[PDB]
């Protein structure tokens, strides 16, 4: 492709930072600029995505795990390890849709925070788990408000 | 919002946000595209399936989006417009191209079919150069274009620049 010069080294700038950053910043930073491109401009993205995870079979299992209702319920019988693990690896998997299993995430997120954030441990990680729930668009007004209340706390 | 426990991390994070916003307020739609597609290329699969889902999200049930999938993925619609004025081809290849579904292999041919049309016009009357070069890029780009579809793509976008530098 020709592009402009000055376009090039922002570009090239663009893949430095993005580099440096963490997941929830690489993650974060995209939906920034994806919030200002055309609905044809995001479909053809949409479109890209679709066709590039098509046949990721190891990422179809965590997407089955990660938007059954039992299986999300049953992680409360866990470690608190695995259990940050399970929801971080998790949660972006959840369909927007998927209300009940929506519900079971909301309902271990608030057990997790209390522990790390009274044994000042995984706060990271909790803060993670609370940014990718503000953002998840399975999130009600109400999940959000609670969420917000949650890092007030944090 | 927070995603670092490091307050320095945390504002220059959102200081670098703000400057991608100004450059991307900036591009042409075209830059914004391959820029946005330069970044996706480097996420995991975990992020890339959020990031889908949430386009899809938005998506679902934008009405006129949606008319336009459809002429976009209809072969005889697609081609009929080859009976269009020259600017008429170009506004529609411009707004139906990037909405191609990539396994529609008929539609994608009419696609193939066009395209050299628009370019040879564009070449020999010295027009539509910029949106030459942008149809090219959209296809070259586009998850429905084979390796052999890429290769015709390159020798043409090679000989668009060639023809005006």
């Amino acid at each position: 492709l020709y592009f402009q010069s000055m376009f090039r080294d922002q570009v090239g700038v663009l893949a430095g930072w993005f580099k440096g950053w963490n997941e929830c910043e690489q993650t974060v930073a995209l939906l920034s600029l994806l919030k200002r491109v055309s609905q044809t401009q995001a479909r053809f993205l949409q479109l890209c995505l679709e066709h590039s995870l098509a046949d990721c079979a190891e990422l179809h299992v965590l997407e089955r795990e990660a938007n059954s209702p039992g299986i999300i319920n049953q992680w409360q019988q866990e470690s608190k390890d695995k259990v940050i693990s399970l929801l971080l690896t998790h949660l972006p998997l959840l369909k927007p849709g998927n209300l009940d299993a929506k519900v079971e995430y909301m309902k271990l997120l608030p057990k997790i925070l209390a522990h790390s954030i009274e044994h000042n441990q995984h706060i990271e990680e909790s803060r993670q788990l609370l940014s990718y729930a503000l953002i998840h668009p399975a999130t009600s007004l109400e999940d959000r408000s609670a969420l917000a209340m949650w890092l007030n706390h944090l």
